[PDB]
Order: structure tokens, then C-alpha cells, then sequence
């Protein structure tokens, strides 16, 4: 039952039931708004769709249709009948916004007979014929049956083949001519298929289109990138038509309460006078200031802007809407917490804060976590964009600095690496078909669209720049150029950013917002989770503890045995026959390796640092070019083919899991005495030279057994009580693992016996448990998010439903048998939004992520403790 | 009576009587703090002095030498004795602490004898002998006899002659025999005067010392710069003697409870072991990090903490304070609100706020306004300090990239222009004499100090950068030059900043903490004067509206007359003889003219913007060197000798005051009407193209009559009204004018009736009212400060007391006959803090100053507000 909700039936409240625009299109209708009454189809609807087959099933549609008739004697007049025809328009509505995603369809009802009825009542055959040739196209598309192309290669072959320039100048009978050189195209465009003509077959096609898309390709990349699940669906909604192309006072634009990209305060948005939005105003025939609107028809602002502002305060946040004006009257079609931008994201945030509109536990909860990346993308260098040779203006839908090579496809500029190739992406326009390439270029530039247009949406949504309708660039697709400016490129490489200005440059780093501050002081007073980092040197510790990073969590000391001036002490190690000889090889290191943890130390002030002794195998640090492996034969007193053979010793089937870590401390102890010894010393040695107290926290790698790990932890207690020598020195430390291989986390209330504490090694811990490497997954892991096996990426959001057990089970063994037993995160998941509350939730202490994702974890972290008080 | 006042006599309240350190030194002793007592010779003996021919009056006198008996009986010990003399110490502290300057003398009331006594009784002959070798040198300087070098160049000649390294190890022998050494020189570096043997002698001849500096060059300058009366004066204390230089267990340290520098949280301070800091902490043998006197004397650190964080609470601010360690007994000798840099006062300020120890209107009052101009010092530009070549590194005393060429003294540092020549002072160490130089100089570096040292502490108080203890720095003055690094350099240019690195650099701008934000909305939530800002030009529009320009009230359009591209047609108007000639010629600037608003008005968005009518006299236009002369004689068809004739025709006596402006604007309408249509014409067109409403103000400049800016007003209107065909443009504006002539702020209300809005030209209304052109003024300016005739430079200071006269008499009889008359001020005055309040308080609307002074403006207007509700 139930399966179609009338918007007088509904609320926010049930935005899971009837989708996003459901909920608010039944807010403003319960609220006592001048909006179109209609109805909406369930998400549930949708399930049952798919879990049947793919079928529309019987009880639904009659239940469509029912609400249909439910809206004929509400407003006299039948669905797209002969003389006064009803027409609607369909639009889908997930329960999570995909601004720029999902599908519209207006001037549904409409057909060859209906049309011309449509234009004796309403009296204004120009418009009919342009209703109808509109729909037609929609129809085309949405329910795609054939590309936009088609459609607008024709009316603009008219257009410039009749001395005309915009179809706000075609008359009556070029429409009339147009619609049936459309219909000509979608059935020259099919089998040969009729155009359906019955209203009810219309409909019905509308709703499976959007019920079927919301599986195809482009969907599913764009949830996963932006963490929706697919077990929600859409909705779709069927609402009574109304036309800001019905003429001169007619109109329909996009405006936003505050501005989308800077948190700016004040109306933002454009429109078009007579025209259908839905189209036009995303497009061509430059849109005008919203603040326009307000010379020209300065009635219907008057009392646009006294709703917008009752909108923003009723869902106390800022409000992406859409009007229509039908000759002199307001129609209000949609409202929406207005994605943001990063900054915008906290100005506003901080704005609704001082007036008052809302409390400070509600701005931490509202922010998009994972956005503050964009907070940190390097701006352009001063300098380097005075020098800069502007050759072009427009539009700075998105912000930032963006610049790389261009490329005229979103097929071929992904092909040139992610945001790794340093791409750009130039088009007319994009769209839903431009998904991953928008996603995947450092900025979009557009030869048309305006603040309303599909690049800007989806780029402003997605924290990249975007320079948009800038019209003098004539491009070119057969020979894959653009002149823009003084100049002609080609696959070259282009500059641009929100100063507007497109140019023929040197990025830096910088500043945050007084608003990320002070929405970071308040993540700080709602975050229970501490916030370390993963810094192996000084700068990059100093770089995140100027973000609030309250210490390290994963401090590699790989470097040290590879870097240059420090690789022929371990790899003498290697070769040397002799414990004896080994034992000396590494302590020619110590003095360095010392040098490393001091200066780590100075810059940490007294902040804990985990540090994690040799990870790899010793095959690493060999050489596996003959031509180093000869230079190592003399720096050593040997034979290619003896070194090579030691190499060829060292070389095993599966570098991921042999005698590496923990298990070369075991059979080497040695090295993990050595590492004490830097360790020991350094930290005693800056407490010495600086007073400030040290507490190192040594943490042995891939342990899977407690007797391994013990093993390992005499030798350094040993050493580390050693060199208590420069004094007993008082000094503390505690001894500590990582639990990244599944026994460790099965037995972890015996592995907590020898630990002091956790550190989830998740990475590993994920490939293990998986069972896959990450190396060597990509070749078929794409094929799972497409075939929808897998809706995230493990490597980089945590496997919560199995990764997550093991990590929940050995804090909870991990304190039976030690109930201090701190905890901790690593690698990405500790800097992941998702994975950051999982934590939280589960137990950890702190969480450690990249120096620049410290913002983002803070945040995550403070959220995720507001979240499940 | 009552001169002199007891520790236990006063509190925090009378800081005015008893001075800075005497009412926190009163206050300590109130709480119950181990301190040695003292008491206080108050401000107003100070006077009492200075207003009696300087001469220390007689009730003085003994009530001094009563405080002192007060003292014997309290510690059963008589002032220098000959046996167990009682030693004190004499310090200056006015109502305004003056870190670096004041004065201090240890051990005074030893002698020639009281010293052997002093050592039999302590036990300790060696010290005895220290502390009179240290004190004879110091009453040397303070009570100013001959300087340090005198001194030094002995104990180190003695020193580097008898293979010893620091006067910490020169035995009883050794100081005995400098003793007589430092008593030699006093005495043949003077008439050949005995030195002071009779404490009583000693002890009165140091407060006349104290007394007297108050007047000396050094402190005038000084308290000019640092806004500090003159009348208030000096107070002296005398406090009973502890000492940190018996041995191995007594010491003596400086520290901040919060860095000074960064905001940071936690102690931050020096000190020595055995030695006196008053000269041996502030200089060589390099101080030791407070954070490890837990390392060596952790049972005095456990209650160095313990007080310091309890005197932070109870003065509820940041501490600097000065304790002593004498052989176990821990002794606090000093606190004081840590003077700040800019981003440690807002810092310090928010956290005082989060960690619940103050109110906001607290810290927004707290923040020394003038300061925050170091928030927008250019810093470095990152990719110009990676190529940087450092070449050495020191202590980060103040923050800041500072870079310029090097001296080494600051006699000639200042003469290498102030700031404007970009130069940097290099010295050993710095003084009181050095106050100009360290003042005019982007950043100082030193070859010894540290925190606690002079350099550093002068520097992060003038919010200038410092690089101090830079040992490796061997400096020539005969030669003026100095090694640094890998190099050699000669008053060249040289580079350092707070990365504490000194090198062979690119500045650029940056951003604003959050918690310049956070203060920032702070301010703005207590401002009831609104702020607008000095910009002609978008650009600097656009960057004082992102630190909260409010609007524009001073937008020059001179440059829209002299700009390359547009003098040419100025000028054929001042040669044109006929008024449609003239009108000719002006029109052609319209166009020109007329984008220059469009660019103004796009950028303001709405915001406000008083344009100012052409100012000067048209002789600054007309070409002064014959070579041009004869170039203008062929763009007009003209002979030298006759365009000469002209220009010779336009020059005036005064060109300050003549037929400029308004004048101007009455002889020649044509001006005025050219303005008013560009003016118009451009708003209206941006009102057109954006639909952002725009409220044009037009402003008048140098009127001093009622009718003299009707009549010219009268000529706008018509124009204004006429232009009014893009439309009769329902489109408001406001004809107002410049109160910077005396006969405008006495005739206001009879101004008033004309004029819509009052703006004060402060820096020419102050010329006509002190009767001096800013211009010639500092040939004699200097003699006026230094003689002390004036305290304050008017021309960036606001006259009170009379210019003040003028600006609260337009306000009052301004709005008498126009009672909404908006009210603001320009120029500099516009954006001092002091001036900021003066408007805040006699009634204007607005303030406007440079664009980057909002911040200072808008922190300055908040306080006044909250200081006089």
C-alpha cells in the first residue's frame, strides 16, 4: 500500500520516504507556501521496482494514477486532455541531494492534439508550441531516447538559418514546424518507435526512467564519491506545471538565501523572464542578477525575498530554491540547505551562530567533515598571477586555484591520471556524463553556463574551481583546441581560479579562515577523541600541529635506514657474516637515526610520538640493479655474484607477509636494540637540554602473538634501561604494538599482557582481512563499485561491518586484561570522517591521520561525539 | 605628607600613586606571596621633585629614611652596616610599564667596609665581594657616571688574563681586587669624586638618578611613541634584598606564564644559577630554560608553578614575572601583565575566554589596538625562503620577516630613513639609547641577549622583528662590518625572521588568525561607530572590505584628473579661453571618469561610498618643467612663453590655501558638473546592471561658508536631476561636504541646512587650526616633542583639546538645524585608536582610515564603546 504521498501528506520528518525535495517540497506545501500542490512516489516505490524485476508493479502505478485524478479536481482540469489539458512535470529525489544529478521533466501531459488546445484556452499558440517543443526534448532525454545535440543542432540550424537569435524570437508556426522536426528526431533516433501521445504512457515512462538511472554507471561513481548508499533509491515527484514562459511577466530563476561559495550573506542566484528554468536558465541567453529581478519585476521581489528569508529561518540554515513567475504570481518549486564550499561551509556556519538562528553544537554537526580538504588546497602565488598573462574572464562559479593541462572530454582527461596529471577539463557545458572527469581535473572551464549551470553546481560541490559561460572561448573537437584571449591551445597547460580570470602558475600554501578556527575551537569542546598525526619529520609534525594536531600517532623510521647518507650502514648489516659484525654495521647508524629523534623531539615540545621501529624486509634496502649491486661489491670487500646472491637470498613470494617487522626483531634483534638506543638516548638527552618531560611510546610492527611480541619487548626494555645510564633517568616510556594482522586483534587480551597499548594498523589489518593487496586490487576493483559489490573503498573508508569487528574486539579483549590500554588509529582510516566516528564509538583514545587532514579529523571527531551522546 | 607608602599600605588600586611595579609588588605582598618587603616612593614625590626646581624636598627625604628604619627593625638588620649591613635594591616604576627602560640597582648599601662585614657574617667572601663589584658598576650607569664598557672591558680583560671564562669563576681575590678596579673608574671617569660609601648617600642619589631620567631624550621619545604622558611622572622602589648569586643553589629567572610571542600556552622564561639576572640573565653565559630549572631545583619549580599560574588567575591576564632563588627559598620579585605581540594578545585573549577566566568585553578591551598593524606586516614569501641561503640561526625574540640594509648603531640606522629605507640594526646587545634606531628598523639582530634580553623584549613589544644571541656573529664598529655565516658583510642588505634564521628576500601579505576573527566579531558585537575605509581604487577597496570596511568615506578622484591617459584633457581645459572651450575639454574626461566609478561601484556591492569633488589647485596640473611646457604648446597649438604665462598665471603664495576646491568649483561649475554626470551616470548604471541598489554621496571639499556650498551644490542637483533621463531615476544621493575649515565647524548648523552630511578632513582642519603646513612642520616639529611642547604629532594624533573643539562643535551645532546630519572623519586620525574614541564619544557616525587600519579601526571604535556606556 501506499506508495504515492500527496505533499499535504507529508513532512521533513519522512525525507527518507519521500526522498530530499519530498520532504521539503511537503514542508513549504504544510507551511501555508504559494507552491503547485502534487505528489510524491516513495523511495520505497522504487525498492519495490527493483525487487521485482525492474517492473513498475500494478498497485503502484494505479496508485500514480489515482493521485492524478486527485489533482484533475484539484485544479478543473485533466491530465493532458484534448481541450484543457493538465500538464506536470516529473522530477526524481533521492533521501541524499545530488545537486546536478538526478532528472527533471516539465510540460509532461502534452501531446500532437493537446497542445493546440492548450493554445485556443490559454490564447497564446507561441507558447503551447514552445511548451510542447520543449517537453519533447526532455522526454528525449531524461527518458533518453536520443542526446541534446540533436535537438539543439535544429532549433539553432532554424535560428541561424532564419535570421533569428534567441528562441525567445521564433513564432508560433516555427514552433509548431520545430516540435515535429523534434518528433522527427526522437523516433529517426529508435526504432522508429511512436512518441507517446497518451499522457498516462508519458508518465509512467518519466518514473521508470528515474527509477531505473538510479543504477546506471554515472549514479553509482557518484554516490560512492559522495558516500551514499544504494539501498536508499529515489523518489519521484509529480506536480502541477506552472510557466515562466508563458511571456514578458513571466519568468523562473535559482537563487540561494547566502552565497554558496564565500558564506557571503544575501541573495544569490539568476534567472531568465519568460523561460523554463529547467533548461534555460542552466544554459545560454545570459541569466540576470537575481538582484535584478528586483528593477524589472519589483513586486514579485518584494515578496520572493520575504519567503526566501522565511524559508532560511524556518530551517534555520541557508536555502537553495527555485521560483517561477506565472505573469505577476510567485511559485515557489524547491528550497534545499544549499550545498556548500568549504569556507562558505563555516562563514555561514559561524553567521546563523552570532544571529542567533542556531547553537554551536548545530553548526559543528552541519559541517561536511571531509570538505575541509579544500580548506588546504594550495592557492595561487601572489607573484605568480601578477606576472600572470590574463588572457580571459568569467563567471568564478568554484573557488580556488586551479591549473593544469586542458583537456576538451571528461574520457580523456581522467585518462591522464586523477588529480595527479595536473588536469583541466574545457567544454561548452558538462553534465552527469562529466562526473569523473569533473571529479578528477584540478579545474572545469565552460564556454557557457552561469551560476545555475551543471559545472558550477557540481563543482562548487565538490571543493574544485570552475570558470564558467565564458563565451569567447571557441572550441573545437575534431582537432581538440580552444581560442581564448590572444591565444589558441592544445592539450596544453592552462591556469584559472575565482578571481574569474582564466590565464596562459606557481601555487603556494595558506592561511584558514578566523571561521575554521572558530569552528575548530568549537570541534574542541564537543571532542572527546584526541588528535594526533602521522609526521616521520619535523616540518610536517610543525605543519600539523599548527592544525591542532596533539601529538604523532605514526612517526616511520624506515627513512632513516634508507635515505643516502645512512643506506650502506644497513646494507653492510645485511651482508656482514657475524652478529658481531651486523651489531657494528648498525650502530654506524645510531648517531644519525639519534640525530633524527631529537630534532622530532624538539619539535614536538612534550607532545607524544609513537615511533615504529623497521617495517619492511631487509630485500628492501638491497640493491636490484647489477649496477648497484657491483658498486656495493667494493664499498664491501666482495663479488657481484655474492652480493647477488645474498639479494637473490633476501627476495621473497610475498613482501606483504615474511620475515619483516616484529619477525626480523626477533631474528635480528639487534636492530630493534639499536633503535632503542636513538630512541632512549634522544629522548633523555632534548628532556636533558630542555626540561620539558618525554614519555616515548615504542611500537612494535605486525605482531600476531603475544610470546612475539614480549620476545621483542625484553630486548628493548633491556637496552632502553641501558642507556639509563646518561642516569637511571626517571625517564618513562611505554612499550607498545600494532595491532595490523587478525590474531593480534583475536588475542588481544593476551597480546595486552606485554603491550602498554594499540595501534590500529588498519591498512594492513584491511588487507589482511580482505585478503586482497592493495597493490595489486585496482586491476578488479572497479569492476566491484560498478558492479556494485563494493559502495566504498576500504583502503581509504574502513570496512566498519568486518575490519571494524576486529578493531572493536581488541580494544574490548585488549581491556579485559589491561583496562588503561590506550588506543589508537592509523594511516587513512584515522583521517576519514566515517572511519574517525567508528573510533570514536568504538573506543579508541585519539585518532592519526596526514598533517593536513588534522581539520577534518578534529571536526569528524567532535561530530561523531555530539552524534552519539 | 605620605611620599613614601609600605608594600602593605597599597593594592592594585593605586597604581597611579604608587606606579606599575608598585601596586603589583603591593598586591603580592597583600595575597601572602614570599616577597621581599619594600615600600614605595610614589609618583607624586616625583612631581613634587620636578615641581620644586629638582631637589628632593625635605618631608621626602626623611620619609624615605623612615621607611628604611621601618626596614632594619623588620629584618634585624641596619641599612649597610658595617657588620650585618642590610643591602637593597632601588627600582623606577611608572603607571605604565615601560619593559626595557626603566631602571634598577642591586646590592645598594655596600661599601668599602659593609662588604668584609657582609662577608664574615655570610661566610661567603667571594659573593660579598660579586655582589659590591656588580653594584658599584651599576649605581655607575643608572645614577649615571660612566658607561658598562668602562666596566666590562675590566672583569673581561681580567678574565681573558688569567685563563678564566666567566666572572663565575673568578675567586674572593679576584672580585675583591676588581672591586677597587670598578671604583677606580667611577672615580677617574668623574671630576674624581669618591664613590658613595654612605648608603644613605647611595640610596638618595639612586632616586634622583630615577627622578630625573624621567625628563632625559630616551623617555620622551619613548613615551611619544608609546603614548605615555609626560605628567604623570616616575615612582621609585626600594625592596630588601635576596640573592640568587650566593652559589650553586640560588638563582634568579625571567618568564611569561604564556609565550609572548605566539599566545602560547605554558611558561615561557630563562634563567642562571648563581648570578643576579638584573644583568647577568638579560645578557652572555647563555640563560637556561625555565623548563629545566625542574631538572636541577625541582622542589622550587613545583611552587614557581604553583604561584605563577595563581598570580595569572588573580590579575586574570598573562604574567611577566622575576623570581629568585636564594640557596632553596624561591622569592618572586615582579609581575606584570606580559606587554604583547599582536598575535599573542588575541591569542592569549581568546584562551583566557574559553578557559573561562574572563568576559569577551574583557579581552576586546584588553587588546592594545594600535598594535594589531602587525597582523599585516608583509611576511615572507615561502618559495623565496626555501632559496634563501641562511646563513645562521639565533633565538626568535619578535616574530616577523623583517629584511633591510644593516647597521650597526642606531644613530645611523634612523639617519638611512625610518622604516622607509628598509633598514636593519645589528648590534651586541641593545639600550635604552637605541630606542629610535630598533623603532626605525624592519628588525634587529643581536650577538648575545635572549629572551629576557633587551633587544627581544623592546622588539615584541613594538611588534618588530628580532633575531638575538646570534653568537657567531663577530662584529667591527671601526670598520662597520660583520661576519655571519659563510660571509662578510658591509652595511649591505641582510634578511631574518621568527624562523629564527638570519640569511643573505620577497615579502608578500597574509592572512588573519581566527582568532583575529574571533576578536574581530568580538569587536563588532560592542561597536556602535561603524567603519569605512580611505580606498580611490578597487583593488583596495576590495581589500579593506575583507577585514570589514563597512563602505568608502574618502574616494580621491584627483587621479581621475592626472592618470597619463587623462591630464591631457585637464589641462587643454586650463588653457582652453572660453567656458564651452573648457566644458569641451572636461567632457572628455567623462567617459574615463565615468568607468572609474563603474569598476567602484561594482566592487562596493551596495556598499557606500563618499566621492570627493576635484581638490586641488589646476596649477598641479599644468606642466612645470619647460620641457613639458613646450610638449603641451604643440598639443594645443600654442608657444611656450604663452603656456608658461599660464602656468606662471596659476601659481599661488599658499597653493594649501587659494583658489582650489570648492573655489574652484565656483569659478568654474563646468568641474563640478563634469563629476556630478560620471558620478550619476555611473551609478545609476551599475544600480542598472546589478539591480543592488546605490545611494551615491557627493561631497564638497574646503567648504567654509553655507551659501559657498549651496551655490555649488546647486550646480550638482541640476546636473544629478538632469542626468536623470536614463531614466528620471528614482535613484537617491546626498550632496554633503568636508568640515576641514574652522568657519564650517563655527557656522554648522548654518552648513548644516545645505549640507546632507558631515565629514571631517581632520589633517587640514588641523593645519588651519594650529596654523602649520604638515609639510614644513618637522624642521621644528622635533624641538616641539623634544622640548616636550608636544607630546603628541597632531597630524596622526588627533588635537583633543582644540581640533577636538571644532569637531564636537560641527556635530552639536550641525545637528541643531539638521538633527539626522550623518557625521564622519577622514584621513589619518580616522584610523588612531585615541581619535577612534574621541568621534566614538562627541558623536560621528562612521570612522575611515587606510584600508589596512580597518582592523585597528574597528577594534578601537568597539572599546570606546564599551569604555564610555
Amino acid at each position: 500500500a501506499k506508495w504515492v504521498y500527496k505533499f499535504e501528506e507529508g513532512n521533513a520528518s519522512m525525507r527518507n520516504l519521500l526522498g530530499g525535495k519530498g520532504c521539503n517540497l511537503a514542508e513549504m506545501t504544510i507551511l501555508g507556501m504559494p507552491i503547485p500542490q502534487g505528489f510524491t512516489v516513495t523511495t520505497e516505490a522504487c525498492t519495490e521496482y527493483y525487487n521485482s524485476g525492474k517492473q513498475i508493479t500494478q498497485e503502484i502505478q494505479d496508485q500514480i494514477f489515482e493521485a492524478i485524478t486527485w489533482l484533475e479536481e484539484l485544479n478543473g482540469k485533466k491530465f493532458g486532455d484534448t481541450e484543457d489539458p493538465l500538464l506536470v512535470s516529473v522530477r526524481s529525489g533521492a533521501r541524499a541531494s545530488m545537486p546536478g544529478m538526478m532528472d527533471t521533466i516539465l510540460n509532461l501531459g502534452l501531446n500532437d492534439v493537446a497542445v493546440e488546445g492548450f493554445a485556443k484556452k490559454t490564447g497564446n499558440p507561441r507558447f503551447a508550441y514552445d511548451s510542447y517543443r520543449r517537453f519533447i526534448q526532455m522526454y528525449s532525454d531524461v527518458v533518453m531516447e536520443v542526446p541534446k545535440s540533436h535537438f539543439e543542432k535544429i532549433i539553432d540550424a532554424m535560428k541561424e538559418e532564419k535570421g533569428v537569435h534567441f528562441d525567445t524570437d521564433l513564432t508560433a508556426d516555427d514552433l509548431k514546424e520545430l516540435a515535429e522536426k523534434f518528433k522527427a528526431v526522437y523516433k529517426e533516433a529508435m526504432n522508429g518507435e511512436e512518441f507517446p501521445q497518451e499522457p498516462k504512457d508519458q508518465l509512467m515512462g518519466a518514473v521508470k526512467a528515474v527509477f531505473r538511472s538510479w543504477d546506471n554507471p554515472r549514479a553509482i561513481v557518484y554516490r560512492r564519491m559522495n558516500d551514499i548508499p544504494g539501498d536508499w533509491g529515489t523518489a519521484v515527484n509529480v506536480q502541477t506545471m506552472v510557466f515562466g514562459n508563458k511571456g514578458e511577466t513571466s519568468g523562473t530563476g535559482v537563487a540561494f538565501t547566502r552565497n554558496p561559495s564565500t558564506g557571503e550573506k544575501g541573495i544569490y542566484g539568476e534567472y531568465l523572464i519568460n523561460a523554463q528554468g529547467e533548461d534555460v536558465v542552466a544554459g545560454v541567453r545570459t541569466p540576470q542578477p537575481i538582484t535584478q529581478l528586483e528593477n524589472d519585476m519589483p513586486d514579485c521581489y518584494k515578496q520572493f525575498m520575504d519567503l526566501a528569508m522565511k524559508l532560511e529561518k524556518h530551517f534555520r540554515d541557508m536555502q537553495d530554491m527555485e521560483f517561477t513567475i506565472e505573469e505577476g504570481k510567485l511559485y515557489f518549486l524547491q528550497t534545499r540547505n544549499g550545498k556548500r564550499t568549504a569556507p562558505a561551509a563555516l562563514q555561514i556556519a559561524c553567521d546563523l551562530v552570532d544571529e542567533g538562528m542556531i547553537t554551536e553544537e548545530e553548526a559543528v554537526v552541519r559541517i561536511e567533515a571531509k570538505s575541509l580538504d579544500q580548506l588546504l588546497h594550495p592557492t595561487f602565488n601572489p607573484a605568480a598571477l601578477k606576472a600572470g598573462e590574463v588572457i580571459g574572464s568569467a563567471l568564478p562559479a568554484s573557488p580556488g586555484a586551479a591549473a593544469g593541462k586542458v583537456y576538451f572530454t571528461a574520457d580523456e582527461a581522467k585518462a591522464a591520471h586523477e588529480k595527479g596529471e595536473r588536469v583541466i577539463l574545457v567544454r561548452l557545458e558538462t553534465s552527469p556524463e562529466d562526473i569523473e572527469g569533473m571529479h578528477a581535473a584540478e579545474g572545469i572551464l565552460t564556454v557557457r553556463g552561469g551560476m545555475a549551470s551543471h559545472a558550477a553546481v557540481v563543482a562548487r560541490g565538490m571543493g574544485t574551481c570552475c570558470v564558467s559561460g565564458c563565451g569567447e572561448i571557441k572550441i573545437n573537437e575534431e582537432a581538440k583546441t580552444f581560442e581564448l584571449g590572444g591565444h589558441t591551445f592544445a592539450e596544453g597547460d592552462y591556469i584559472s581560479l575565482d578571481g574569474s580570470t582564466g590565464k596562459i602558475i606557481e601555487t603556494q600554501e595558506a592561511s584558514v579562515s578566523g571561521s575554521f578556527e572558530r569552528i575548530m575551537v568549537w570541534a574542541d569542546k564537543f571532542r572527546t577523541l584526541k588528535v594526533r598525526t602521522n609526521a616521520d619529520t619535523p616540518e610536517d609534525t610543525l605543519n600539523a600541529v599548527k592544525l591542532g594536531a596533539e601529538g604523532i600517532g605514526l612517526c616511520r623510521t624506515e627513512h632513516m635506514f634508507f635515505e643516502a647518507d645512512r643506506i650502506m650502514k644497513i646494507r653492510k648489516m645485511i651482508l656482514s657474516d657475524s652478529v658481531e659484525a651486523r651489531e657494528e654495521a648498525l650502530n654506524e647508524l645510531i648517531p644519525f637515526q639519534k640525530g633524527d629523534f631529537k630534532a622530532m623531539y624538539k619539535a614536538l615540545e612534550g607532545r607524544p610520538m609513537t615511533v615504529r621501529y623497521l617495517d619492511p624486509p631487509l630485500h628492501e634496502f638491497v640493491p636490484h640493479t647489477e649496477e648497484e649491486q657491483a658498486e656495493l661489491a667494493k664499498n664491501m670487500g666482495l663479488t657481484l655474484a655474492e652480493v647477488k646472491a645474498k639479494v637473490d637470498e633476501l627476495h621473497e613470494f610475498n613482501p606483504m607477509m615474511g620475515h619483516r617487522g616484529c619477525r626480523l626483531a626477533v631474528t635480528y634483534p639487534e636492530i630493534a636494540k639499536m633503535q632503542t638506543r636513538a630512541v632512549m638516548e634522544a629522548a633523555i638527552e632534548v628532556k636533558e637540554e630542555t626540561g620539558i618531560d618525554i614519555v616515548p611510546e615504542i611500537m612494535i610492527p605486525l605482531v600476531g602473538e603475544k610470546k612475539e611480541l614480549k620476545f621483542v619487548k625484553d630486548v628493548v626494555v633491556e637496552v632502553a634501561e641501558q642507556v639509563k645510564k646518561e642516569k637511571g633517568s626517571d625517564m618513562q616510556y611505554h612499550i607498545g604494538t600494532m595491532i595490523e594482522i587478525p590474531r593480534a586483534a583475536l588475542t588481544a587480551d593476551a597480546i595486552a599482557e606485554e603491550a602498554e597499548f594499540f595501534s590500529f594498523g588498519t591498512n594492513d589489518l584491511t588487507q589482511m582481512t580482505f585478503g586482497f593487496s592493495r597493490d595489486d586490487a585496482g586491476k578488479f576493483l572497479d569492476s566491484y563499485y560498478k558492479a556494485k559489490i563494493y559502495e566504498s573503498d576500504p583502503f581509504a573508508r574502513l570496512d566498519q561491518t568486518g575490519v571494524g569487528q576486529l578493531v572493536e574486539m581488541a580494544v574490548k579483549k585488549g581491556r579485559q586484561t589491561r583496562p588503561g590500554l590506550k588506543c589508537g588509529i592509523c594511516g587513512e582510516h584515522g583521517g576519514d570522517p566515517s572511519s574517525v566516528e567508528f573510533c570514536h564509538k568504538v573506543g579508541l583514545n585519539y585518532v592519526s591521520c596526514s598533517p593536513f587532514r588534522v581539520p577534518i579529523a578534529r571536526l569528524a571527531a567532535a561530530q561523531a561525539a555530539l552524534n552519539n551522546k
